[PDB]
């Protein structure tokens, strides 16, 4: 088992360790829980989803990277499909507050990204900053998100976010986890071709600029991350993240990284470019290549 | 009078109009009133100063800078000395959605910066959003905040924030408008010295990392910007944007910048280096200066 569950792990529940044990059993565990996964859990234990969720919550902050914070903050989304996607907070030294990942974040778009077509609900350890509950509003699943704090009970996203601005106030139609494809023709390398995929899913309705970006690891691994943006505009969940969020839940490490690429249009009236390479040099990789859309 | 108020001016109430084009008479209005002369105002129209503040909104939204969004947001921060200040969301294209600025950044910060050492009530034509909800929070007004929307009754921070994050969580005992002097050494030139300043008001209890901003405008005039950091990280307030809020509120146009200077930390955990310049010559300012802290 991945060393980040060690102790949280530890303070699990006998049925539960049990239950678990043979999937955490695996270093690269994904971070994540098919619908079968859950009901084998929910049979060793007598939870139910919910306190399912709360119980798993420990492992899902095992996965955060907090240098600054020392904050670790855990969420788990619940699929349509019945899987559940880990997520957790990201603050990278070296860059800015505005490169921070979300433990929200990181679940949502654990989730988006790996096809997921919506949630039902969400877990978070801690209640949702507002800057999440904005975030959470992007979503198809509107002001329904259910969520779910501990010590609390359920509330839909509504009721966190009274009087809500989203999407609506901008008259935008298409929402985040729509079914989304841009059309650019796939071309370079793999890792070129893989961010221009994931600038092909990308949310970009208010500035209309696609972006995408793809990592190499060492052992050849590609994570990729697709641009989300959000209709309060900062919110937005830039590229880059989206491929650290897979590439840190999935087991690997920054160092792993072999070199990126990032797609845009040259034209495009935002750039992800800086912040990328920026960030992505402050973390150690100098190896950033761009690749122009059309 | 600034043209940038014109067809706004134009639809305000006659005896309103007349109190104010005496002020508005001044290219250089300064987006705020004093008490002195929301008096003034208030004796002119018979509005009270919540009607007032309504009143006023457009001419908040008039100074806002939206290439993307065209969206106009007016904000209007009520001084506890009796000062309202203007503000207004700001969009640069050829950056990212990370560095946009909401009408009520803009406000709190206009005043902040100012030298207002707390705010009593703020007033917006549209909703907040949640990364504007959670901005509040970190001020040494609370919860308690009160806020003013057109067509609703007033309320608290806590009402649109329920079971709210802030800087409590993180056991930070500093509020944004308290009373802060990091006490560097101010050195160089104007500029740089202004930009010291600025470092040494900054609010950055997370990071540790202080950071000013200023910027010199062809005339001489010398705007410059405090670094504020955020409980939730992300909705913190780089130091560039700062300067930006006062220069345009103020009557100015980023081609007007001269030349601008960043201070930091070498060593801090977070920098704003690379943020500010990209930006800066996104606006087409090329002269940037850093100065280290120390
Ligand atoms: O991850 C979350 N989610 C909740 O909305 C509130 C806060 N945090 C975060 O937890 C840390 C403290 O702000 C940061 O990493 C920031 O991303
Ligand atoms: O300025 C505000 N304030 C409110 O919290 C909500 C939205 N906006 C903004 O208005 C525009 C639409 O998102 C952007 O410039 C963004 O900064
Ligand atoms: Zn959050
Ligand atoms: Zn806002």
């Amino acid at each position: 088992m991945h060393p980040r569950f060690q102790t949280a792990f530890a303070q699990l529940a006998d049925n539960l360790q049990s239950a678990l044990e043979p999937i955490l059993a695996d270093k690269y565990f994904p971070a994540l829980l098919t619908g079968e996964q859950v009901s084998s859990l929910k049979s060793a234990t007598g939870l139910d989803e919910d306190a399912l969720a709360f119980a798993l919550l420990p492992l899902a902050a095992a996965c955060a990277r907090t240098p600054l914070s020392n904050f670790n903050v855990g969420a788990i989304a619940r699929g349509v499909s019945g899987t559940w996607y880990f997520g957790a907070n990201m603050e990278f030294i070296g860059a800015t507050m505005q490169q921070t990942v979300h433990a929200e974040q990181s679940a949502i778009s654990h989730a988006w990204l790996s096809g997921e077509k919506a949630l039902a609900a969400i877990t978070v350890n801690y209640t949702p900053c507002g800057h999440c509950r904005q975030f959470m509003n992007e979503l198809n699943s509107g002001l329904d998100l259910r969520i779910h704090l501990p010590g609390r009970e359920a509330h839909a996203l509504r009721d966190y976010l009274p009087d809500a601005f989203g999407p609506k106030d901008l008259e935008i139609k298409t929402l985040l986890m729509d079914e989304q494809d841009h059309g650019y023709a796939l071309t370079g390398d793999a890792l070129s071709q893989a961010a221009i995929a994931a600038a092909n899913r990308s949310h970009m309705p208010y500035s209309k600029s696609p972006s995408g970006v793809a990592l190499e690891c060492k052992d050849g691994r590609i994570f990729s991350g697709s641009y989300a943006e959000n209709a309060a505009f900062n919110p937005t969940l830039p590229p880059l993240q989206g491929a650290l969020i897979l590439l840190n839940l999935k087991g690997y490490d920054y160092p792993d990284i072999q070199r990126a690429v990032l797609a845009e249009k040259a034209d495009a009236p935002l750039i992800q470019w800086d912040a990328t390479s920026a960030t992505l040099k402050a973390l150690g990789c100098h190896s950033i290549d761009r690749v122009l859309l059309a």
